[PDB]
């Protein structure tokens, strides 16, 4: 009966690597030390675009975005990968998916950061913490929110074995609004969080209360995702430069 | 086989994010039109006073509130469409400006195929299958805005001929998203990589769900022509109605769609 937990913690590591490019593994071999391009001003910006592919803040934020829905994909495609997931309600797939991506892209972006910069680009390129802090308000306070995050969930020391799980944690949230069948989703969540229990306790031995520590960074994401759907009015709301071609601002 | 089980996962991958995208299915549509039900009976649009009865049972003038009707929901679609596009593997990877350019000259081929969906030989269901519009009352309606509607009906009754389910739609309106040959395209070869990859899938999906049903994919890859036709009567009749009708407002979305199409 532990076998099958085992069993599922394996099926979704398998169904990360294949989901997600970039790793935390690789990510990590990188920002410690194929050197990446570093971004620290503007003038290395401008001759970052010539491997990056009308304001700067604004094309950065945008850029960003463009990049944002090129992972929501991924994130479906694993989801579609949890034991259970395709069998619920169509609708409810679609709320849990809704609510759910941006808490496991700034999951995920934790994997991709340090606390002087972000690896962009499939690790093609380093974006320092000073660089984004920088740019013309409310731009500059973006990015230092998800650092923040970062330094005190990267401090756990998860591997990826241990993320592919508590993403499935995430995605498996009863709790989302306008569900039509909460139970499947509580009771597949409840499978998970007893496979990310086995996990952490075989993985950390050492790692006293890990699960417990984990489970308590909800909060920290959820701030994040509040914080970062505000401060997306104030750009809506005070942006002109930000109207996009017309078929452009529907795909975002 | 093993090949073949990847192509049966992307037409279910793409089936299922064609029932999310679109909240009026062919399924639904037919349900609706064959009569079959008590609670799922339309209201009949056939003439003027249905018209004004339509407006109290269903949730300037006449020819002209009905096409400003249509403008609003092509726009609702291309939304519908735009959203269907997102979910087709690799679309959202592509080049910015060539996302645009395959959204643009798509979306119009894809809102009449699914417009056969809601069509029979005698009308068209409106506001979510609620009303049923008569094609001989949008046919009765004061030049030139009685000539908009009979092109699509015309199309509708041979494509409907095909018998294609949603499951064979959903596979056929990505092929029509994923066109190389389309005007102005920075980078054509992953276009036809991802196309070569739902055609694939479309073939195997009418092979295995028609198997009695003779060249059935080489049929329905002859109506993209029919589609295009469709498309061209459909700006020619816009170009009268903006000279005509000065006073009547076409939609930004529609005009960028239309802006230098052929
Ligand atoms: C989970 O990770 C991601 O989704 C991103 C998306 C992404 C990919 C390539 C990129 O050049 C960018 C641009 C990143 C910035 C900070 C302008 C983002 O992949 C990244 O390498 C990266 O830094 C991402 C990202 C996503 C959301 C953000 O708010 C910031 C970065
Ligand atoms: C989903 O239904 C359709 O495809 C349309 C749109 C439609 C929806 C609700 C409506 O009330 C109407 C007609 C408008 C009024 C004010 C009675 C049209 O219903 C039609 O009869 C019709 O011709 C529709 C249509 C036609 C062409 C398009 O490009 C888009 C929608």
């Amino acid at each position: 009966e532990s076998a099958d937990l085992r069993a599922l913690a394996k099926h979704l590591y398998d169904s990360y690597i294949k989901s997600f490019p970039l790793t935390k593994a690789k990510a990590r071999a990188i920002l410690t030390g194929k050197s990446p391009f570093v971004i620290y001003d503007m003038n290395s910006l401008m001759m970052g675009e010539d491997k990056i592919k009308k304001e700067v803040a604004i094309r950065i934020f945008q850029g960003c975005q463009f990049r944002s829905v090129e992972a929501v994909q991924e994130i479906t495609e694993y989801a579609k990968s949890i034991p259970g997931f395709v069998n619920l309600d169509l609708n409810d797939q679609v709320t849990l998916l809704k609510y759910g991506v941006h808490e496991i892209i700034y999951t995920m972006l934790a994997s991709l950061m340090n606390k002087d910069g972000v690896l962009i680009s499939e690790g093609q390129g380093f974006m320092t913490r000073e660089f984004l802090k920088s740019l013309r308000k409310p731009f500059g306070d973006f990015m230092e929110p998800k650092f923040e995050f970062a330094v005190k969930f990267n401090a756990l020391e998860l591997d990826d074995s241990d993320l592919a799980i508590f993403i499935a944690v995430i995605i498996l949230s009863g709790d989302r609004p306008g569900l039509l069948n909460v139970k499947p989703i509580e009771d597949i969540q409840d499978n998970l969080l007893q496979a990310l229990e086995l996990q952490l306790k075989l993985n950390h031995p050492e790692s006293s209360q890990l699960f417990a520590k984990l489970l308590q960074k909800m909060t920290d994401l959820r701030q994040i995702v509040t914080e970062h759907v505000q401060l997306l009015q104030v750009i809506k709301k005070t942006e002109t430069d930000m109207s996009l071609h017309p078929l452009l601002q529907e795909i975002y």
